[PDB]
RNA sequence: GGGGGGUGGAUCGAAUAGAUCACACGGACUCUAAAUUCGUGCAGGCGGGUGAAACUCCCGUACUCCCCGCCA
RNA sequence: GGGGGGUGGAUCGAAUAGAUCACACGGACUCUAAAUUCGUGCAGGCGGGUGAAACUCCCGUACUCCCCGCCA
């Protein structure tokens, strides 16, 4: 049955939010296959419509903000303290991330000017508070934010060019603590994701020290790593430590486990994973 | 008299929120004054020690996010939909603001390249989101987005290079409540960050139409406007309706009763309007 | 940085007066009502090319989407 | 686009082992603690100029803060 989906059809087939079986259906011939497509079509153009019902006249609320407000407050409970940093930092502060102008990443800012640039993590904005907060605040100290971070190849089907960041960081663990931190950290978060299965890849080196990753199966959903490093210094920073990268998007393609990203990303083209011009 | 706090004094008794009354305050001597600083200094720079107690043990968020928050919900109550669009935007589409190369914001923004850039405002997502929900949904269609938005040469005691804004729209108005709306909306809001004394300084020329502004006397809070309106054909929008556009921090300038906006804004040289700096 | 789509509901199209499903409206099927079935309305970004004819093929341009490297 | 500030707690400073208030540690006050007093510790981004001497004045650079227009 060499006829499956037509290049257009496929393609459109995402926007509509087809399920991965729906995807890799097949048939035998044309007329039965672009007939069999307009039947999904209604199906999926019409729980679109329903989904928005809902987000009309109950949730009032992109699914997008659903995570946020859940995990913010999954996480005052366990004492973190939510800050929120301005979006755009200079070109010094990314140096500080030994980011000079020949880093694989220094090529993925998006510039304002001489010394502006959208932030392309929350590492800097943390670093910087930590100083001022470490001499403030006996320890151990735990803070959060969760906010969009710009990055400008990033496009595809798990990537894109402004996504919302959460990234939760506690100052001052002691050293043996220090994984059993991230894995609770960690936890805590896609226990209240409403994510169950998932993998600990526990990368390792030397120069890099350790890397963790939040893996479900392919797909990563947040990058972890501690302290002492070697970025601290250029931070001002003496004491162990933990932080935990999720890209919220990301997570949402599994809670609500869809095909692509973009559908609960920042966007005038979806709402709440919809593609809007359906009818 | 006739020592007021030499020009260092004034600006670092701002950071510490040194209260209105306090800036003035003239001295009868110098030494008098350089003392009674001091005296205050310590006042101040330790009732910030206080707050940051409370905020790392009780509230684990700022003064900005809990706006959102106290915020969204009670639209949430007026059945509005909050939506999330992106921040950046196109020069096409900033066109159809009317704007053009002359326009005094076709310089107020922070271009990326040729053709993209920050938002300067919320109105050309919303918009742009209204296009579709017109068809998808019955009027009226209430809708609204608080988020971050980007101004360059706007640096100062009441502006800011990121501010957060509310826009919060109604599409459909019957033309006769276009007005009374308009009021509904303000007194949501206000009613929502807990605020009384409010004047609404309407404005009105036969050429905008009656450009509100939501103001407490001498500051302005909010700037609404109303259709139909000369871009609707632009944004092929054929329908009265009804917006308004609320600056966050400065909600918190009143709410918190503060002299700058700078205290609560996105910020890393504060924290819940604490002056970070302080020992 | 690159590839590939769509022309404000979309998918075919061997350029079928385009057709098909959707989607509004009115009628019948029925007292209802759903299942129908039927009637009709609803279409093609802008420039240039080809052509008998362009929505359909080429070139450009606008927007907007899917995707590859991205590590969220 | 433009002015004016600060040098990682900060304000005076007429440049002179800076000083003053904070802050940390200890005594003591009281039993202890607070308030409080004493003790000590805690200082000056980087380049160049001037100068007997520079943290203090001048030029310049880095970072950060406040302010005018801003219409949030
Ligand atoms: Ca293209
Ligand atoms: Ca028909
Ligand atoms: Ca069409
Ligand atoms: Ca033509
Ligand atoms: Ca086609
Ligand atoms: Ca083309
Ligand atoms: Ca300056
Ligand atoms: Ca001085
Ligand atoms: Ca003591
Ligand atoms: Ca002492
Ligand atoms: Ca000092
Ligand atoms: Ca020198
Ligand atoms: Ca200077």
């Amino acid at each position: 049955l060499s006829s499956f989906w037509t290049k257009v059809q496929y393609q459109r087939l995402k926007e509509l939010n087809a399920s991965g079986e729906q995807l890799e259906m097949g048939f035998s011939d044309a007329l039965s296959r672009d007939r069999a497509f307009q039947g999904i079509e209604h199906q999926l153009m019409s729980q679109g419509k329903r989904h928005l019902e809902q987000l009309r006249t109950v949730k009032h609320r992109p699914a997008l903000l659903e995570l946020e407000e859940k995990l913010a407050k999954a996480l005052h409970q366990q004492g973190f303290v939510q800050v929120v940093t301005p979006t755009i930092i200079t070109k010094s502060a990314l140096a500080k991330m030994t980011i000079g102008e020949d880093h694989p990443l220094f090529s993925q800012v998006f510039w304002l000017d001489g010394k502006k640039c959208l932030r392309p993590m929350l590492a800097p904005n943390l670093y910087t508070l930590w100083r001022e907060l470490e001499r403030l605040w006996d320890k151990p100290i735990r803070i959060f934010e969760i906010g969009t971070c710009y990055r400008k190849e990033s496009q595809g089907a798990q990537h894109l060019n402004e996504f919302t960041m959460l990234n939760l960081t506690e100052l001052g663990t002691p050293l043996e603590e220090r994984h059993q931190r991230l894995e609770d950290m960690a936890r805590w978060v896609l226990e209240a994701a409403g994510i169950r299965e998932f993998e600990l890849v526990t990368e390792s080196s030397v120069v890099y020290g350790d890397t963790v990753d939040v893996m479900k199966g392919d797909l990563e959903l947040a990058s972890g790593a501690m302290g002492p490093h070697f970025l601290d210094e250029k931070w001002e920073i003496f004491d162990p430590w933990v932080g935990l990268g999720f890209g919220l998007e990301r997570l949402l393609m599994i809670r609500e486990g869809t095909q692509h990203v973009q559908s609960m990303a920042r966007s005038l083209s979806y709402l709440d994973g919809v593609r809007l011009n359906i009818n």
